[PDB]
């Protein structure tokens, strides 16, 4: 096939994208090996959807594991009586996921499961897969002669031909596993045939943080989580959280072989010594230097210029109220915690008012990074650590180094009742996990 391994592409058909999907323990060939992972649609990653603002999705989700699942459809601004994160379909049963795309919309985002003290384990097995919502501006010639690739990175540990089992320092950390991956693919060559490439960055890891720098080149910003931004902006190097999707314009600078790496990056993961009567939990420290792929410039690369303008930021109205929402931990008992609780399905933490806009600031009192996830409601990131955020976009995951506040301007806008949790995955199924309900 193509070098560079990709998702197969789903597109919606006269304005429908209707899909049965089965979530299944697959025999595959991964990095080299054979392996049982559980999947979407038979593959590792699941299939791409690609699909239109004003768009029906209707996806049929059957439910082939031992045990119940549900899909998350993480950052999609629909409603929490669709993006469901309580409902569990049974093992052998269906449900059949049904929404709108919304009309302003565009970007990067994806699916996985969504049930509290099951997500661990099901989305490091293999359960997720992207969403791709189309833009008008995706016709601007900036855009569209770049050449677009879709990149999900996601880790993977594998024991016996299975999926490695979640140890107990697993459940603290979050696991990261040894097989670094793009698109189910070990350090695949991507040959570039045009000098500008548009490259869509999913993090779909339960735990593993790519700080992403390519060699001998800056990266040009052009989407966030949820949407574009108003206009590049040029990075020496990109952080994706798990959860957090990014869009890149890269511009070739000349013939060669370039690393797109993974560079050491400190999360605050701990481990245990004992040093003499010890016994006492001590940092990992920074993660391994990891080559992701490799990318081949065409012969005497002339890159397009870039876009002079994305998309405008809508203006938000003034907000009617602030929150606090205070991250702890207790490591050695695994637990986490929001304003000292853990997830309680049946309580509820929030409540505000459709279409009002509110401040969230989120509080990292923890010494791991947590990277916050809110559903449903995209927000605006307005600073982290005390530093402004450098663009306006939409996102819908922020990370949190030790310390940090973020402060996020919230629009809420489905009524429901919905979650927000930390998306190292395992400290949700772990509590670190609210209920808010919008009326
Ligand atoms: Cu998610
Ligand atoms: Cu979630
Ligand atoms: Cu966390």
């Amino acid at each position: 096939g193509p070098s560079f391994p990709e998702p197969k592409v789903v597109r919606s058909q006269g304005g429908l994208l209707s899909l049965k999907l089965s979530a299944t323990p697959t025999p595959l060939a991964i990095a080299g090996q054979r392996a049982t992972l559980l999947t979407y649609g038979g593959s590792f990653p699941g299939p791409t959807l690609r699909v239109r603002p004003r768009d029906t999705v209707r996806l049929t989700l059957e439910n082939r594991l031992p045990e119940p699942t549900n899909l998350h459809w993480h950052g999609l601004p629909i409603s929490p009586k669709v993006d469901d994160p309580f409902l569990e379909i049974p093992p052998g049963e269906s449900w059949t996921y049904e929404f709108t795309v919304p009309k302003e919309l565009a970007g990067t985002f994806w699916y996985h499961p969504h049930l509290h003290g099951r997500v661990a384990p099901q989305l490091f097995a293999g359960l997720l897969g992207a969403l791709v919502v189309e833009s008008s501006l995706d016709a601007i010639p900036e855009l569209r002669e770049a050449e677009e690739h879709l990149l999900v990175l996601k880790d993977l540990a594998l024991q016996g031909g299975r999926p490695a089992p979640h140890t107990p320092m697993d459940w603290m950390n979050g696991k990261e596993g040894d097989l670094v991956l793009v698109n189910g693919a070990l350090r695949p060559t991507l040959v570039a045939q045009k000098a500008t490439l548009r490259l869509r960055l999913l993090n779909a890891s339960n735990a593993r943080y790519y700080r992403l720098a390519l060699q001998d080149h800056p990266l040009y910003l052009i989407a966030a989580d949820g949407g574009f931004l108003e206009e590049p902006l040029e990075v020496s190097e990109l952080l994706l959280a798990p959860g957090e999707r990014a869009e890149v314009l890269v511009r070739l600078r000349k013939e060669g072989r370039f690393l797109l790496q993974a560079l050491p990056y400190d999360r605050g993961a701990m481990g245990m010594m004992d040093m003499g009567g010890m016994a006492h939990a001590m940092p990992q420290g920074p993660s391994r230097p990891e080559t992701l792929l490799y990318l081949i410039a065409p012969k005497n690369p002339k890159p397009l210029p870039l876009p002079k303008a994305l998309s405008p930021f809508p203006t938000l109205p003034a907000p009617v109220v602030t929150r606090r929402l205070v991250l702890t931990e207790d490591m050695m008992a695994a637990r986490f915690f929001i304003n000292g609780q853990v997830f309680d399905h049946r309580r509820v933490d929030l409540k505000g008012q459709a279409q009002t806009v509110e401040v969230w600031e989120v509080e990292n009192q923890g010494d791991m990074d947590h990277p916050f996830h809110l559903h449903v409601h995209p927000f605006q990131v307005l600073s982290v650590g005390g530093r402004p955020f450098p663009y306006r976009a939409w996102k819908d995951v922020v990370n949190l180094k030790a310390g940090e506040v973020a402060r996020l301007l919230v629009p809420l806008r489905e009524k429901g009742r919905t979650v927000f949790h930390c998306h190292i995955v395992e400290h949700e199924d772990r509590g670190m996990m609210g209920v808010l309900e919008v009326g």
